[PDB]
Protein backbone atom coordinates (compact mmCIF):
# COMPACT_ATOMS: atom_id res chain seq x y z
CA UNK A 1 0.00 0.00 0.00
CA UNK A 2 2.19 2.03 0.96
CA UNK A 3 6.73 1.95 0.94
CA UNK A 4 7.91 3.71 4.39
CA UNK A 5 11.65 5.13 3.73
CA UNK A 6 14.02 3.15 6.10
CA UNK A 7 15.48 5.43 8.57
CA UNK A 8 19.29 5.63 8.54
CA UNK A 9 19.99 4.91 11.98
CA UNK A 10 24.21 5.89 11.16
CA UNK A 11 23.40 9.02 9.42
CA UNK A 12 20.89 9.67 13.02
CA UNK A 13 23.92 9.10 14.94
CA UNK A 14 26.05 11.24 13.21
CA UNK A 15 23.63 14.52 13.08
CA UNK A 16 23.50 13.66 16.97
CA UNK A 17 27.27 13.71 17.51
CA UNK A 18 27.78 17.14 15.32
CA UNK A 19 25.39 19.15 17.68
CA UNK A 20 27.52 17.74 20.33
CA UNK A 21 30.69 18.59 19.10
CA UNK A 22 29.83 22.30 19.40
CA UNK A 23 29.96 21.95 23.01
CA UNK A 24 27.07 22.43 25.33
CA UNK A 25 23.98 24.48 23.43
CA UNK A 26 23.34 26.63 26.50
CA UNK A 27 21.37 29.70 25.46
CA UNK A 28 23.19 32.65 25.24
CA UNK A 29 26.49 31.17 24.32
CA UNK A 30 28.11 31.30 20.65
CA UNK A 31 28.02 27.06 21.52
CA UNK A 32 24.22 27.23 20.79
CA UNK A 33 24.51 30.43 18.39
CA UNK A 34 26.39 27.59 16.10
CA UNK A 35 24.56 25.00 16.61
CA UNK A 36 21.20 26.70 15.87
CA UNK A 37 22.52 27.74 12.36
CA UNK A 38 24.09 24.53 11.72
CA UNK A 39 20.22 23.18 12.48
CA UNK A 40 18.28 25.73 10.47
CA UNK A 41 21.31 25.47 7.49
CA UNK A 42 20.35 21.60 7.75
CA UNK A 43 16.78 21.62 7.51
CA UNK A 44 17.27 24.24 4.54
CA UNK A 45 19.39 21.92 3.03
CA UNK A 46 16.85 19.34 3.27
CA UNK A 47 14.40 21.27 1.40
CA UNK A 48 12.36 22.45 4.21
CA UNK A 49 11.12 25.39 3.92
CA UNK A 50 12.91 27.29 7.35
CA UNK A 51 11.26 29.84 9.50
CA UNK A 52 12.88 31.42 12.57
CA UNK A 53 11.36 32.43 15.84
CA UNK A 54 13.88 34.12 17.53
CA UNK A 55 12.19 35.48 21.33
CA UNK A 56 13.56 37.02 23.94
CA UNK A 57 12.09 34.30 26.84
CA UNK A 58 12.39 34.95 30.27
CA UNK A 59 13.72 32.32 32.70
CA UNK A 60 12.78 31.19 36.15
CA UNK A 61 15.35 33.97 38.07
CA UNK A 62 14.67 36.66 35.68
CA UNK A 63 17.74 35.97 32.86
CA UNK A 64 16.92 37.27 29.22
CA UNK A 65 17.32 34.06 26.96
CA UNK A 66 18.19 34.49 23.18
CA UNK A 67 16.14 32.16 22.18
CA UNK A 68 15.12 30.90 18.75
CA UNK A 69 13.13 28.39 17.59
CA UNK A 70 13.87 26.78 14.04
CA UNK A 71 10.83 25.02 12.32
CA UNK A 72 11.33 23.46 8.64
CA UNK A 73 8.21 22.95 6.96
CA UNK A 74 7.15 20.35 3.86
CA UNK A 75 4.45 21.43 1.36
CA UNK A 76 3.72 24.31 3.34
CA UNK A 77 0.78 24.86 1.41
CA UNK A 78 -1.11 21.94 2.54
CA UNK A 79 -3.63 22.60 5.56
CA UNK A 80 -3.40 18.76 6.39
CA UNK A 81 -0.43 18.40 8.60
CA UNK A 82 1.54 16.41 11.34
CA UNK A 83 4.23 18.34 13.72
CA UNK A 84 7.27 16.49 15.04
CA UNK A 85 8.89 18.34 17.60
CA UNK A 86 12.04 18.02 19.96
CA UNK A 87 14.23 20.78 22.03
CA UNK A 88 17.27 21.74 20.79
CA UNK A 89 18.71 23.55 23.99
CA UNK A 90 21.12 21.99 26.55
CA UNK A 91 20.54 21.97 30.29
CA UNK A 92 23.03 24.46 31.93
CA UNK A 93 23.73 22.73 35.15
CA UNK A 94 24.26 18.94 35.97
CA UNK A 95 21.78 18.96 39.38
CA UNK A 96 21.04 15.43 39.27
CA UNK A 97 24.67 14.51 38.84
CA UNK A 98 25.85 11.84 41.71
CA UNK A 99 28.87 14.54 42.67
CA UNK A 100 27.22 17.54 43.95
CA UNK A 101 30.96 19.57 42.58
CA UNK A 102 29.13 18.85 39.00
CA UNK A 103 25.77 20.31 40.06
CA UNK A 104 26.60 24.05 38.26
CA UNK A 105 28.46 22.21 35.34
CA UNK A 106 26.36 22.08 31.88
CA UNK A 107 25.81 18.75 30.52
CA UNK A 108 26.32 17.56 26.75
CA UNK A 109 22.86 16.41 26.31
CA UNK A 110 23.59 14.17 23.60
CA UNK A 111 20.59 12.33 24.68
CA UNK A 112 18.74 14.98 26.73
CA UNK A 113 18.72 17.19 23.10
CA UNK A 114 20.22 16.09 20.84
CA UNK A 115 18.78 12.65 20.37
CA UNK A 116 15.37 13.97 19.04
CA UNK A 117 16.91 16.33 16.86
CA UNK A 118 19.18 13.99 14.88
CA UNK A 119 16.11 11.60 14.60
CA UNK A 120 14.06 14.27 13.38
CA UNK A 121 17.30 15.56 10.77
CA UNK A 122 17.30 11.96 9.47
CA UNK A 123 13.24 11.85 9.03
CA UNK A 124 13.53 15.38 7.01
CA UNK A 125 16.25 14.01 4.93
CA UNK A 126 13.79 11.20 3.95
CA UNK A 127 10.63 13.11 3.92
CA UNK A 128 12.49 15.41 1.68
CA UNK A 129 13.53 12.41 -0.77
CA UNK A 130 9.46 10.55 -0.96
CA UNK A 131 7.09 13.23 0.71
CA UNK A 132 4.13 11.58 3.06
CA UNK A 133 0.37 12.48 1.72
CA UNK A 134 0.22 15.02 4.80
CA UNK A 135 2.22 18.12 5.13
CA UNK A 136 5.41 17.50 8.14
CA UNK A 137 6.87 20.65 9.88
CA UNK A 138 9.88 19.71 11.91
CA UNK A 139 10.11 21.83 14.89
CA UNK A 140 13.39 22.26 17.10
CA UNK A 141 12.65 24.17 20.29
CA UNK A 142 14.60 26.22 22.13
CA UNK A 143 15.04 26.37 25.98
CA UNK A 144 13.03 23.94 27.23
CA UNK A 145 15.94 23.06 30.11
CA UNK A 146 16.41 26.17 31.68
CA UNK A 147 13.89 24.99 34.55
CA UNK A 148 15.03 26.06 38.34
CA UNK A 149 17.86 24.54 39.46
CA UNK A 150 17.45 21.50 41.94
CA UNK A 151 19.58 23.34 43.97
CA UNK A 152 17.91 26.36 44.33
CA UNK A 153 15.67 27.30 47.56
CA UNK A 154 12.29 28.88 45.91
CA UNK A 155 9.22 29.10 44.25
CA UNK A 156 9.68 25.89 41.65
CA UNK A 157 6.88 26.67 38.65
CA UNK A 158 5.71 23.99 36.16
CA UNK A 159 6.29 26.74 33.81
CA UNK A 160 9.46 27.87 33.74
CA UNK A 161 10.15 24.95 31.66
CA UNK A 162 9.30 24.62 27.89
CA UNK A 163 10.29 28.16 27.70
CA UNK A 164 10.35 28.05 23.74
CA UNK A 165 7.22 25.56 23.29
CA UNK A 166 5.22 27.99 25.82
CA UNK A 167 6.15 30.85 22.98
CA UNK A 168 5.63 28.84 19.76
CA UNK A 169 1.96 27.69 20.99
CA UNK A 170 1.31 31.17 22.17
CA UNK A 171 2.57 32.70 18.94
CA UNK A 172 2.13 29.48 16.15
CA UNK A 173 5.46 30.30 13.16
CA UNK A 174 2.14 31.16 10.23
CA UNK A 175 -0.94 32.36 11.63
CA UNK A 176 -3.64 30.09 11.59
CA UNK A 177 -1.52 27.14 11.99
CA UNK A 178 -3.25 23.49 12.16
CA UNK A 179 -1.84 19.95 12.89
CA UNK A 180 -3.55 16.73 12.99
CA UNK A 181 -1.86 15.95 15.62
CA UNK A 182 2.16 16.32 17.12
CA UNK A 183 4.91 14.03 18.37
CA UNK A 184 7.24 15.15 20.66
CA UNK A 185 11.00 13.00 20.35
CA UNK A 186 12.32 13.35 23.78
CA UNK A 187 15.97 11.71 25.07
CA UNK A 188 15.50 9.15 22.03
CA UNK A 189 18.85 7.79 21.76
CA UNK A 190 19.38 6.12 25.28
CA UNK A 191 21.04 2.07 25.26
CA UNK A 192 18.42 -0.25 26.31
CA UNK A 193 15.82 2.72 26.30
CA UNK A 194 12.18 1.47 26.27
CA UNK A 195 9.10 3.76 25.27
CA UNK A 196 5.16 3.55 27.64
CA UNK A 197 2.43 5.76 27.09
CA UNK A 198 3.46 8.69 28.59
CA UNK A 199 0.66 10.15 31.37
CA UNK A 200 -0.58 13.78 29.73
CA UNK A 201 -0.13 11.73 26.38
CA UNK A 202 -3.06 9.43 27.46
CA UNK A 203 -5.23 12.22 28.80
CA UNK A 204 -5.19 14.60 26.03
CA UNK A 205 -4.27 12.29 23.17
CA UNK A 206 -5.04 8.61 23.77
CA UNK A 207 -6.30 7.90 20.22
CA UNK A 208 -2.69 9.48 18.92
CA UNK A 209 -0.62 7.07 21.69
CA UNK A 210 -2.69 3.98 20.45
CA UNK A 211 -1.87 4.84 16.59
CA UNK A 212 2.13 5.38 17.34
CA UNK A 213 2.12 2.04 19.65
CA UNK A 214 0.42 0.23 16.98
CA UNK A 215 2.50 1.48 14.31
CA UNK A 216 5.95 0.76 16.49
CA UNK A 217 4.55 -3.12 16.72
CA UNK A 218 3.20 -3.21 13.08
CA UNK A 219 6.92 -1.83 11.95
CA UNK A 220 8.91 -4.45 14.49
CA UNK A 221 9.90 -2.47 17.80
CA UNK A 222 7.02 -3.91 19.86
CA UNK A 223 10.15 -4.55 22.34
CA UNK A 224 10.96 -1.10 22.49
CA UNK A 225 7.78 0.65 22.17
CA UNK A 226 6.03 -1.18 25.32
CA UNK A 227 2.20 -1.07 25.38
CA UNK A 228 1.82 -0.02 28.90
CA UNK A 229 1.24 3.44 30.34
CA UNK A 230 4.34 4.98 32.45
CA UNK A 231 4.96 8.41 34.40
CA UNK A 232 3.44 11.68 33.62
CA UNK A 233 6.06 14.02 32.21
CA UNK A 234 6.37 17.67 32.57
CA UNK A 235 7.47 18.26 28.95
CA UNK A 236 7.13 20.57 25.43
CA UNK A 237 3.91 18.89 24.97
CA UNK A 238 1.82 19.69 28.00
CA UNK A 239 2.05 23.10 26.88
CA UNK A 240 1.56 22.52 23.00
CA UNK A 241 -1.64 20.48 24.35
CA UNK A 242 -2.67 23.01 26.61
CA UNK A 243 -1.71 26.67 24.58
CA UNK A 244 -2.07 25.45 21.26
CA UNK A 245 -4.59 22.43 21.27
CA UNK A 246 -2.84 20.22 19.17
CA UNK A 247 -2.65 16.46 20.11
CA UNK A 248 0.68 15.77 20.75
CA UNK A 249 1.92 12.70 22.81
CA UNK A 250 5.62 12.57 24.26
CA UNK A 251 8.26 9.75 22.93
CA UNK A 252 9.80 9.77 26.27
CA UNK A 253 12.11 6.68 27.91
CA UNK A 254 10.80 4.93 30.81
CA UNK A 255 12.91 2.57 33.36
CA UNK A 256 11.24 1.04 36.28
CA UNK A 257 14.09 1.97 38.86
CA UNK A 258 15.56 5.63 37.50
CA UNK A 259 12.52 7.05 35.49
CA UNK A 260 14.95 8.21 33.19
CA UNK A 261 18.18 7.06 31.68
CA UNK A 262 20.66 7.05 34.25
CA UNK A 263 22.41 9.64 32.53
CA UNK A 264 19.83 12.04 32.76
CA UNK A 265 21.12 15.70 34.21
CA UNK A 266 24.49 14.34 34.71
CA UNK A 267 27.81 15.16 33.05
CA UNK A 268 27.41 11.43 31.95
CA UNK A 269 24.54 12.72 29.15
CA UNK A 270 27.51 12.38 26.55
CA UNK A 271 27.86 9.71 22.82
CA UNK A 272 29.21 6.89 25.53
CA UNK A 273 25.29 6.14 26.31
CA UNK A 274 23.68 6.72 22.89
CA UNK A 275 23.23 3.84 20.76
CA UNK A 276 22.16 4.22 16.80
CA UNK A 277 19.28 1.16 17.41
CA UNK A 278 17.34 3.22 20.14
CA UNK A 279 17.42 5.76 17.63
CA UNK A 280 16.40 3.33 14.74
CA UNK A 281 13.40 2.20 16.66
CA UNK A 282 12.10 5.51 17.59
CA UNK A 283 12.40 6.97 13.97
CA UNK A 284 11.02 4.39 12.05
CA UNK A 285 8.25 4.34 14.11
CA UNK A 286 7.78 7.98 13.54
CA UNK A 287 8.20 7.38 10.01
CA UNK A 288 5.41 4.49 9.87
CA UNK A 289 2.94 6.66 11.62
CA UNK A 290 3.56 9.61 9.32
CA UNK A 291 3.62 7.86 6.01
CA UNK A 292 0.42 5.76 6.80
CA UNK A 293 -1.46 9.50 7.71
CA UNK A 294 -4.03 9.63 4.67
C1 LIG B 1 10.99 18.06 35.34
C2 LIG B 1 11.17 19.01 34.33
C3 LIG B 1 11.28 18.59 33.00
C4 LIG B 1 11.23 17.24 32.68
C5 LIG B 1 11.36 16.79 31.22
N1 LIG B 1 12.74 16.87 30.69
C6 LIG B 1 13.06 16.39 29.50
C7 LIG B 1 14.36 16.63 29.33
N2 LIG B 1 14.83 17.26 30.42
C8 LIG B 1 13.82 17.41 31.26
C9 LIG B 1 11.04 16.29 33.69
C10 LIG B 1 10.93 16.70 35.02
ZN1 LIG C 1 16.77 17.84 30.51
Amino acid sequence: VVNVPQFDADSAYLYVKNQVDFGPRVPNTKEHVACGNYLAGKLEAFGAKVTNQYADLIAYDGTLLKARNIIGSYKPESKKRIALFAHWDTRPWADNDADEKNHHTPILGANDGASGVGALLEIARLVNQQQPELGIDIIFLDAEDYGTPQFYEGKHKEEAWCLGSQYWSRNPHVQGYNARFGILLDMVGGENSVFLKEGYSEEFAPDINKKVWKAAKKAGYGKTFIDERGDTITDDHLFINRLARIKTIDIIPNDPETGFPPTWHTIHDNMDHIDKNTLKAVGQTVLEVIYNEK
